């Protein structure tokens, strides 16, 4: 697929250097969303603000995490079926611990921000069609998670 090549591309640089990047889109998440915020617990205490979530070294773990499955989405986009077990059950995790399905265009636009930003004029249109694409196969093997 060309398409695939898109995203692998795309990727590469953002791999290099995944905390940075992660930074940059949940940044923009809780700058678009702050209500997201407290669902983001350790040691019980919620962030106040969201600079707070960036000194806290469970919530930079927390975006290594996430960095690390889209990495793993990207590695299998060709197929992508061979991750569709693992991400429903990354699904049921997220319905168990009180998101709902509604979040996840927020985050996709959080994505796709990062990804506009870290490339500029390399996030050609057909770039962007790609990851949207990929982003909406994620997301659906993820909300299976909340079929019961
Ligand atoms: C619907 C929008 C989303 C919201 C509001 C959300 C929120 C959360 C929260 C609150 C946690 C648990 C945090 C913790 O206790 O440390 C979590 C975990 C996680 N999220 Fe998300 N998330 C969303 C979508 C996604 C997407 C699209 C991905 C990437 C495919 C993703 C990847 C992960 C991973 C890998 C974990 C760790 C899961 C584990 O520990 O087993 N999330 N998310």
């Amino acid at each position: 697929r060309p398409e695939s090549e898109l995203i692998r591309q795309s990727w590469r640089v953002v791999s290099r250097s995944p905390l940075e990047h992660g930074t940059v889109l949940f940044a923009r998440l809780f700058a678009l969303e702050p209500s997201l915020l407290p669902l983001f617990q350790y040691n019980g205490r919620q962030f106040s603000s969201p600079e707070d979530s960036l000194s806290s070294p469970e919530f930079l773990d927390h975006i290594r995490k996430v960095m690390l499955v889209i990495d793993a989405a990207v590695t299998n986009v060709e197929d992508l079926s061979s991750l569709e077990e693992y991400l429903t059950s990354l699904g049921r995790k997220h319905r168990a611990v009180g998101v709902r399905l509604s979040s996840f265009s927020t985050v996709g636009e959080s994505l796709l921000y990062m990804l506009e930003k870290s490339l500029g004029p390399d996030f050609t249109p057909a770039t962007r069609t790609a990851w949207s694409r990929l982003y909406g196969a994620v997301v659906q093997a993820m909300s299976r998670g909340w079929d019961g």
